[PDB]
DNA sequence: TCGTCTAAGCAGTCCGCG
DNA sequence: GCGGACTGCTTAG
């Protein structure tokens, strides 16, 4: 086989790899690397090495790695542009794998792990590691083992040896119920004392060694706690062992508000999941705990237990360690769905980074162009030092807020890396500037043709048409992967849908579900099969095809991640290539393209339905259009119509035969005008909505920009089994807003969508009048919490203090004394509720962590001082107020005449 | 929240507005 | 009470 780097590292003028070799051994290396440097040097001197402009090179080969930054010292004190990759590991894996990297994850050592520190006196600081570790749970992919680690003896309680026997039991047998199917997967060994497990960790760790290494919040709790643990009882020496290299480094983290610190373990790549969780998965969740994760990503049960986790060794030993074990194996369930290691692999061998760099975009793309650019002999520029500067983005359009019954949306497939490649633009391609004209006049197609031999934004940036740059060649190739990944994931899709319209009718049978591959359309002969099949075997069925459609989305939406970030990094300053000149022309191009096929669709239609001056597009974000359809379907007539699916067909129809090549016939009239180099502003039809054929359901409304709910029976082809609510930016789309108050927005929002005004007032009545009975967890309202220091004063609120940081403060207060009950962490998340006037926390609101219950010495003060009003008329009635004063109706019954009778 | 970008919404504080 | 200046937070792209 092809052989592949694991880890890189830099240590003083050694590279530290460990890598597959051709057999498919794991081996390691110090190298002694001798990098690379380039200089301009003059005209009259053959070199084969030119910068990306085209000028020569001369190329310094240094002594060591050492000498190479010392050079690049002395070029600054002189003032001289130091050219070449400066990150030499990256230089270093670029000479060593020269080629397109096939790995074998089967060989990649990935170990998740979790430990257990008892505590009295509060959250056990990693920093200090001043109590035991009393239990490890390390997962290990290549053996498919876990090694589970038990101190039975400790300073806080001695204890009996955890029993596989009953931790396999249900819970109704007073069991823990660990899954049967790693039940034969645990290596169960206990310790009769600290320093044992550690040392026998630390050997197992030896013999084992982590290549990737995850698990949940492992990089800011497990790893710093048990390198200084065993830092305190060993000393740094023996802590340094968890280093193939044995070296680390205290490293620390900054932001805004403070810093906090992590050990960089050298020849290891941790990549933390709840970070890979928080970059990959595009939700944003009111908690953070494995629980509530685990909860959401696979519909698990909370790990219950009496008393607090301080006492839980002591007082079942058998459950503590127990719930240590399933914890391991949450995170590899969450795995198994969401495939971010996967992904994380994928990308980093693709760009030839260190693994964990795939957090970092700007490293990402760095090496993707390196690489790129090396291959053809060419020389990367240095990185500069630049202010940074806002600059304007999108443009967004003002609707009129009302309700819209029949709606076509139309967006453009991956915009700016679409941009990019249709105008070419580079640093290298940059060709020079034109007079610009009001943007409006662009988009109106009378002001004069900007080049008749460079491509062009209407920033006024200018691009040579010859030769593709380096940064269209590379976006293409990854925009390439992202278009297979999303097919699969839409096949996925709408294999889903052909299952949920056979579990209308499930055969009385006892069968199987059938082995297909869910990233195809269903053939006939399976669609065939699937019609005769039981409940059972279609609801199996339909877990495996949403399960498929998931792999898909992770695998599409961080390439597209990827692409986007790639336009984003244009506009940093810490990107090798940041420039302004080339982030506003992508966003000045969207800006025209957007406003431009605005007034080509409303051109087109106007003329299809013999109209004048009239708006059809009625909403517009960045690429998206929002058409009006209600004319559309007048001009036939409701009554011609057998059923909803019959209308939505229809506009199918009218949408691709008609209103596409409108569209792209528009399109290529802008490329030429901007001279472009090729054609790729591809828009097709996204929604197609509108209510239930004879009922009473408005369809869709717009309450303003970025803010809007429709109903929608088609998306992107794929033809739903029943109506599916499409909301954007209301309420019910936000973390903020409480649990069961999102649930009962949306089902106001589907009511009068779909049933109407009459419908959505039997709702708000019951509402209104049952919202009380409410668990006070999904009523509460979540915020982040920075900078609760800078609020605080003597405990009470300063000026300005924000109203959730208020809360926490009268919850700092009511725990006061207390080193045992949980504290509000600064950074991250709590639940908020308002309180009655006249309450002995002395304030209008409390806050607490979220995705927690209340400490029990406070809950029943809370539970009897909340006030529902508040909450009520704050989460629900005003957003309500607002989603039915823009539809124009009243989510309550008005007095009419009839009321005489 | 270490980690690519801008546009823009709403909650809340403070305070004017005769 | 509203809304403007402002902070804070969270969305849509
Ligand atoms: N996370 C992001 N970072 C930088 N730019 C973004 C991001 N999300 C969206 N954009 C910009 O907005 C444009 C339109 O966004 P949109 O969500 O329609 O995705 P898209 O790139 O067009 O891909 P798709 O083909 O799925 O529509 C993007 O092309 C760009
Ligand atoms: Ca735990
Ligand atoms: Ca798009
Ligand atoms: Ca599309
Ligand atoms: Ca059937
Ligand atoms: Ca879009
Ligand atoms: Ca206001």
């Amino acid at each position: 086989m092809k052989e592949f780097y694991l880890t890189v590292e830099q240590i003083g003028d050694s590279i530290f790899e460990r890598y597959i070799d051709s057999n498919g051994r794991e081996r390691t290396r110090e190298v002694e690397y001798k990098p690379s440097l380039f200089a301009h040097c003059p005209e009259s001197q053959a070199t084969k090495y030119f910068d990306i402009y085209g000028k020569p090179c001369t190329r310094k080969l240094f002594a060591n790695m050492r000498d190479a930054s010392q050079w690049i010292k002395r070029m600054e004190d002189i003032g001289l542009e130091a050219l070449g990759m400066d990150d030499f590991k990256l230089a270093y894996l670029s000479d060593t794998y020269n080629y397109e990297i096939k790995y074998d994850h089967t060989k990649i050592r990935v170990a998740n792990f979790d430990i257990e520190v008892t505590s009295p006196d509060g959250f056990p600081e990693p920093s200090q590691a001043k109590h035991p570790i009393d239990a490890i749970t390390h997962y290990d992919s290549i053996d498919d083992r876990f090694y589970v680690f038990d101190l039975l003896n400790s300073p806080y309680g001695n204890v009996e040896e955890w029993s596989i026997e009953i931790a396999a039991k249900l819970q109704e047998q007073g069991g823990d119920e660990v899954p049967s199917e790693i039940i034969d997967k645990i290596i169960y060994m206990p310790f009769d004392n600290e320093k044992e497990l550690l040392m026998e960790y630390l050997n197992f760790w030896q013999q084992k060694t982590p290549v990737i290494l995850t698990g949940w919040n492992v990089e800011s709790f497990a790893i710093p706690y048990v390198y200084n643990r065993i830092k305190n009882i060993f000393g740094e020496s023996t802590a340094k062992r968890l280093s193939p290299h044995r070296k680390t480094r205290v490293k620390v983290i900054e932001n805004m508000y403070g810093s906090r610190e992590i050990i960089t373990l050298f020849g290891i790549s941790v990549l933390d999941y709840i970070d890979l969780y928080k970059k990959f998965s595009f939700t944003n969740q009111p908690s953070y705990s494995l629980d509530y994760i685990s909860e959401f990503e696979l519909n698990v049960g909370k790990l219950k237990y009496d008393g607090p986790i301080s006492k839980l060794r002591e007082s079942n030993h058998q459950r503590y360690i127990s719930y240590n074990i399933i914890a391991v194996y949450r995170v590899l369930q969450i795995d198994a769905k969401r495939q971010f290691i996967n992904l994380s692999l994928d990308m980093g061998y693709y760009a030839k980074i260190q693994i964990q760099s795939v957090f970092s975009p700007i490293k990402t793309w760095d090496a993707i162009i390196f690489n790129s650019l090396k291959e053809q002999n060419k020389v990367i520029p240095q990185g500069r030092s630049h202010p940074v500067q806002p600059y304007p983005g999108a443009f967004v359009k003002e609707p009129i807020p009302n309700r819209y019954k029949y709606v076509m949306s139309f967006d453009l497939t991956s915009m700016y890396p679409s941009i990019i490649r249709q105008v070419n633009i580079s640093p290298e391609t940059i060709a020079g500037t034109f007079k610009v004209a009001p943007l409006h006049d662009y988009i109106n197609a009378v002001a004069e043709r900007p080049s008749d031999v460079y491509s062009c934004s209407p920033n006024g940036m200018m691009y040579y048409k010859d030769r593709d740059g380096v940064v269209p060649t590379e976006i293409t190739k990854v925009f390439n992967q992202r278009k297979e990944h999303k097919g699969y994931m839409l096949a996925a899709q709408r294999n889903g849908e052909i299952i949920k319209e056979a579990l209308h009718n499930p055969n009385l049978s006892v069968d199987e579900p059938l082995d297909v591959d869910y990233r195809f359309d269903f053939s006939d002969e399976i669609k065939e099969k699937i019609k005769k099949l039981s409940a059972k075997s279609l609801n199996e069925m339909l877990f495996r095809a949403q399960r498929t459609e998931v792999a898909g989305m992770t695998a599409q939406i961080n390439r597209k991640l990827l692409i986007n970030s790639l336009y984003g990094a244009l506009g940093n300053v810490w990107f090798r290539y940041y420039d302004l000149r080339n982030a506003t022309a992508i966003t000045t191009f969207g800006q025209m393209a957007l406003q431009w096929i605005e007034r080509k669709v409303n051109e087109y239609l106007n003329e299809v339905c013999g109209t004048e001056g009239e708006a059809f597009v009625l909403y517009g974000d960045t690429d998206s259009i929002y058409v009006s359809a209600d004319k559309i379907i007048d001009k036939v007539g409701e009554s011609k119509f057998r059923d909803t699916n019959h209308w939505v067909d229809f506009l199918d129809k009218f949408a691709r035969e008609r209103m596409e090549p409108a569209i792209d016939r528009g399109f290529r009239e802008m490329c030429e005008y901007m001279n472009n180099k090729q054609h790729l502003m591809f828009m097709d039809r996204e929604a197609i909505a509108g209510p239930p054929l004879g009922s009473k359901g408005i369809g869709g409304f717009w309450t303003g920009k970025k803010r809007y709910a429709l109903n929608v029976w088609d998306m992107e082809g794929t033809r739903y089994a029943e109506p599916k609510l499409k909301i954007m930016g209301l309420e019910t789309q936000k973390s903020s807003t409480p649990k069961a108050v999102q649930k009962a927005l949306k089902e106001c929002i589907r009511r009068m969508l779909q049933e109407g005004e009459e419908s959505l007032q039997e709702y708000f009545k019951e509402f209104e009048k049952e919202f009380r009975q409410l668990n006070y967890i999904s009523i509460a309202s979540v915020s982040s919490a920075n900078n609760i220091a800078k609020y605080d004063v003597g405990g009470f609120p300063g000026p300005k203090c924000p109203f959730h940081i208020r809360g926490i403060l009268t919850y700092n207060r009511a725990i006061k004394g207390n080193i045992d009950a949980p504290q509000v962490v600064e950074g991250e998340k709590v639940y908020v509720l308002p309180l009655r006037e006249g309450n002995p926390f002395g304030d209008k609101c409390i806050a607490w962590p979220s995705g927690t219950e209340i400490t029990d010495l406070i809950k029943d003060d809370v539970l009897h001082w909340m006030d529902y009003t508040v909450l009520l008329e704050k989460t629900f009635i005003k957003p309500l107020e607002g989603f039915t004063s823009a539809a124009k109706l009243d989510y309550e019954k008005k007095a009419s005449l009839f009321d005489m009778f």
